[PDB]
């Protein structure tokens, strides 16, 4: 059992939860691998009980009349079928759990509250778009986000899969040149490559929203525009430089993750999308400041009047810093939920003090949990933490091709 | 069949075999990873000794010559005679350059090359202990032009305690506990400044009184000793621009000297051999002057900037901590003290993962203690995936010796 400090305070706790530890991890006695961000059948049954125990812990009813009962259905189920289907209370207590559960998420003291639309009879291309449709509508609203997942149907064998292609639902397009250089987002070149290698029409400019590649089980991915007023953005602007408007920056109001797999009892749905809300670090300091994104920090700089002939200007954090603060007022001005880090990190410190009581412990990866600025101001910096795999959980997936 | 590591700025994919060669073992498993966690027989005493002295001819490009198979016959006849056995100087160089080049969490170590070695080995007495002392402060301090130095004293031995330095730094300030309960000057050495009293010591009662050496000779009490005040090069901390920041009275001291680490040498520990670079301004201006729990200065600095400290979302702290380590560069590079930010930090140690990559295939790294802890992402190391391991020789962590 872990001994885990916090070296704030100088409290200690053991993590005694880590002692159920699933899909094991990448690290051994040798050496570590914990900064590396992807590490490296009969038997269905064996998870299908698992979380069919789980379930029934919380709810007060471990061992009598209905527990018992429950259990005998999915193996029946297996027995005919080979797999099986989760009751709408299950999978709704799965698609939390694995929110809990998943150790890269800062924002798990929100876990407890979240909306599960169950798509598990999704039929068509057209189909899902619908059911997509119906989440962005319901995540944004209108700006006061709505933490929600929509579960499409348990992938079965000997026929295809529904999967979204876009590593999210609002993704900006990202467009070369003969130097190769993007116009646009680089993270999003590759699928920006296919949308026009189907028929889309490229824009000209740098915030461009990407349409949607939705497959069907075995047929060819079909192209989706996205309806303008489904796609709450935020322009960007600063409460004193009256330049920072003047940069033409956007950002878009849902982060709407669809390329993962939801893993609940053995059970595995590659396409699951789920969506929260931002945290400001996400856009100001990753989305529009990594070298190999939008990369804005140095024409900031430049419009600060900053010396950036010189690193111990510090010009690259103070130009940082104020981008988080445009990021912050302008959404919060359009009326958009958004947390800062140092709003997000004392939630999660507050969940690990409700998880120690809870389950004994939290699964915390500790180089995604702080944030990419003022790590050291946050209190989860000086939080030592353990990260291990529970089930259920969110798993990252091949990409469909 | 290496774990393959990419750099995601750039797209770039090493695989580190070097690791395959760990020749300890840390502490995660497959079941869960203990990565942030901060504290994770002759016949291995001589395979320890053996992998170093091939090590050692390496180096030397005499691997398997007559003198290496020499020098392997000569440690075995001397751990049989005696349980234990001497370095040779060229190897004690070495040896302690290396143990730099092996520390993962350091993020100086394109320097590795350039450290100046103190043999301290014949040293007799606490005063002895102390003379050295000075000696490696007044080298390494040079006015202000750091050199990077590590003195080494006599090794572990049977039948004799050890030398210990009783202090983590060999300049650190004091932090006196009061009441009501809180702490005057530096709360991360009210157990070394209670020591310091209680082995006579006169204390003081500002915030930056500099405290004595506790020395400890074998099998000895240890021994209180004062720093001549001239030999301690201190900065006093004043803003470019923000003038009422002179007021706060804030000081630190120049040279940063780790004095209560284990050196670790083909199988030979020294646990007094303290070793000084330079400093990285984060860890004063972020972390020393900043922590909540160290002299917890950021709000009092914002109150003065007059930022708005009553709701998070202005970003208060980011921006009185970024001018609390501008003031920290410009004072060093003012008082004309050697000073590396981590822009400037963070860029050569990727030239060091570059160069050694091609010298060793993969270099050991522990991304939370490589990444500065402001500014993080927009350094390079943010953005490079390292894999953590221990090699040998190696600075190890020791208990406190009381
Ligand atoms: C409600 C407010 C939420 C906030 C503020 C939040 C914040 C974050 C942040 C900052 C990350 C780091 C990702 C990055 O830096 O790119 C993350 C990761 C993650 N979060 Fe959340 N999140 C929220 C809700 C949710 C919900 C509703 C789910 C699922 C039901 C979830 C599951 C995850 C997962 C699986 C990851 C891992 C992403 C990956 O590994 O690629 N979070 N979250
Ligand atoms: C010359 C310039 C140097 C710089 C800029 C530098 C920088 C740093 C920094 C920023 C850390 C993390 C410290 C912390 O957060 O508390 C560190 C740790 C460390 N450095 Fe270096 N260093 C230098 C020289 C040296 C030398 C000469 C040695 C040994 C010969 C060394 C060995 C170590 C070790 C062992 C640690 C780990 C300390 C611990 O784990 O408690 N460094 N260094
Ligand atoms: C639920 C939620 C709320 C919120 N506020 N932010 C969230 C951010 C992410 C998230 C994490 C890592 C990512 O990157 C993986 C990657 C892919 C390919 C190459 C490199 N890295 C991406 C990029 N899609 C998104 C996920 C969920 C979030
Ligand atoms: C060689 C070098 C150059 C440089 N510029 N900085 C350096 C900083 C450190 C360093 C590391 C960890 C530390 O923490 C230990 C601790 C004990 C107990 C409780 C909490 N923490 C301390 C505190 N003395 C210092 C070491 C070497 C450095
Ligand atoms: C190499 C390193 O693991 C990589 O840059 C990680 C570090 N921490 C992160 N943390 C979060 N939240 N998101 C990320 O993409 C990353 N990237
Ligand atoms: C709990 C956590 O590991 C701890 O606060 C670490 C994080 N990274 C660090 N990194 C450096 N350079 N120095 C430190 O003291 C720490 N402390
Ligand atoms: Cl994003
Ligand atoms: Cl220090
Ligand atoms: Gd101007
Ligand atoms: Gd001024
Ligand atoms: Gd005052
Ligand atoms: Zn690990």
């Amino acid at each position: 059992f872990p001994r885990v400090k916090n070296w704030e305070v100088g409290s200690i706790t053991y993590d005694t939860l880590s002692a159920q530890a699933q899909q094991d991890g990448p690290c051994t006695p040798r050496r570590c691998l914990g900064s590396l961000v992807f590490p490296r059948p009969e038997q269905l049954l064996s998870q299908a009980r698992d979380f069919i125990n789980q379930y029934y812990s919380s709810i007060k009813r471990s061992g009598s009349q209905a527990h018992e009962q429950r259990l005998q259905e999915v193996e029946a189920e297996v027995a005919a079928t080979g797999t099986y289907q989760l009751r709408e209370s299950e999978l709704v207590f799965g698609a939390k759990q694995a929110w809990r559960n998943a150790p890269r998420c800062v924002g798990r003291i929100q876990w407890g509250k979240l909306q599960v639309f169950d798509a598990r009879d999704c039929r068509s291309a057209q189909e899902m778009f619908t059911y997509i449709c119906n989440h962005i509508k319901y995540a944004t609203n209108r700006g006061n986000l709505r933490s929600a997942i929509t579960v499409f149907p348990q992938r079965c064998p000997g026929r295809g899969d529904f999967r979204i292609w876009n590593s999210q639902l609002v993704r900006y397009a990202g467009y070369r040149q003969q130097d190769g250089s993007v116009r646009g987002d680089p993270a999003n070149v590759e699928i920006t490559e296919l949308c026009i290698q189907h028929g889309w029409t490229p824009g000209n400019g740098r915030f461009d929203v990407l349409p949607l590649l939705l497959q069907a089980p075995d047929e060819p991915p079909e192209l989706f525009l996205l309806p303008p007023e489904l796609v709450l953005e935020v322009p960007l602007e600063h409460p004193t430089l009256e330049w920072f408007a003047a940069l033409g920056l956007r950002w878009y109001a849902l982060p709407a993750v669809s390329n993962m797999l939801l893993e609940i009892g053995g059970l595995e749905f590659p396409a699951a999308p789920f969506s929260g809300w931002y945290m400001s670090t996400e856009i100001g300091t990753r989305n529009l400041c990594d070298p190999h994104r939008y990369n804005i920090l140095e024409d900031v700089a430049v419009c600060m009047d900053l010396d950036t002939r010189t690193t111990s200007s510090l010009w690259k954090d103070k130009a940082a810093v104020e981008i988080n603060v445009a990021v912050l007022h302008s959404y919060q001005l359009a009326k958009v939920t958004i947390v800062d880090h140092h709003a997000a990190t004392a939630s999660f410190m507050k969940h690990l003090e409700n998880e120690q009581k809870a389950r004994g412990g939290c699964p915390a990866d500790w180089a995604w949990i702080v944030p990419p600025i003022s790590g050291s101001l946050t209190p989860v910096f000086h939080q030592e933490m353990v990260n291990y795999f529970l089930s259920p959980a969110f798993r990252y997936q091949p990409d469909p091709w």
